[PDB]
């Protein structure tokens, strides 16, 4: 629909940008007020950075993906400076809390907690036909009440028959992607799985890089042998062995999100 139709567009009035959180090549998130009363984040487009289109691209995509445990798109104002408004977060990304006094203290109970709502948030996104393609502890978001939602939609896409295909250029994070999108830019939900394994490895080692003391050559040379990521201190056996499932060779063994969820919840309730 166009702007003056659409009923995510607001005037740029309605929000007063409060605290800045982050600024990087592209733009700015700011914690702000929409309407005097209602906390928010603002995501701010640096003109000239990047395609327009490109940034609201994200804000499209959310308007179709609604649930519980994703981060909610309020609104968008597509005028330049383009903003995309949404749910604030106020314990900001688990990768940060997880080192903070507060995350600190956190019980392995309250972890397992957590990685179910992770799991289950990707499993509405399973269910949608949706991948996600940036699962890590930096794109889940802590609310106030220390529950979990997916963020970062960026690379997240509607699949068109079980797989995308990126450009032969296109580059990933090699620690948390898994071989078969490293190697053909092949991407699936199965690939979401894999980097939910690595996830799970971050939310035990309250936030340490996967892979301790290892560079990207030293991962995919250790992977082709068949080794998987040593045990992290302090993971309990049962979570090691529920990530070895995330890490199955062929996507298709990989467990669904839903499975994963479910398995979680048990230990949850179990410790
Ligand atoms: Cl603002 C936005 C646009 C597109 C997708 C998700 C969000 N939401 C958020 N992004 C980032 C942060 C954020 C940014 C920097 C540091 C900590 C949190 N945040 C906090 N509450 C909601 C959001």
């Amino acid at each position: 629909k166009p702007w003056w139709e659409d009923e995510w567009e607001v005037p740029r009035e309605t929000l007063k940008l409060v605290e800045r959180l982050g600024a990087g090549q592209f733009g700015e998130v700011w914690m702000g007020y929409y309407n005097g009363h209602t906390k928010v984040a603002v995501k701010s487009l640096k003109q000239g950075s990047m395609s327009p289109d490109a940034f609201l691209a994200e804000a499209n995509l959310m308007k179709q993906l609604q649930h519980q445990r994703l981060v909610r798109l309020y609104a968008v104002v597509t005028q330049e400076p383009i903003y995309i408004i949404t749910e604030y977060m106020e314990n900001g990304s688990l990768v940060d809390f997880l080192k903070t006094p507060s995350g600190i203290k956190l019980t392995i109970n309250k972890l397992l907690d957590m990685a179910a709502q992770i799991a289950e948030g990707m499993a509405f996104i399973e269910e949608r036909n949706y991948i996600h393609r940036d699962l890590r502890a930096a794109n889940i978001l802590v609310s106030d009440t220390l529950s979990c939602k997916i963020a970062d939609f960026g690379l997240a896409r509607l699949i068109e028959d079980n797989e995308y295909t990126a450009r032969e250029g296109a580059k990933f994070p090699i620690k948390w992607t898994a071989p078969e999108a490293i190697n053909y830019g092949t991407f699936t939900i199965k690939s979401d799985v894999w980097s939910f394994g690595i996830l799970l490895t971050e939310i035990v080692t309250h936030g340490r890089i996967p892979y301790p003391g290892m560079t990207n050559p030293e991962v995919i040379q250790n992977l082709e042998r068949g080794y998987r990521m040593v045990r992290p201190d302090n993971c309990p056996e049962e979570l090691y062995q529920l990530m070895r499932l995330c890490w199955k060779e062929r996507p298709e063994d990989r467990p669904t999100f839903d499975y994963l969820r479910s398995v979680l919840e048990d230990f949850f309730t179990a410790t």
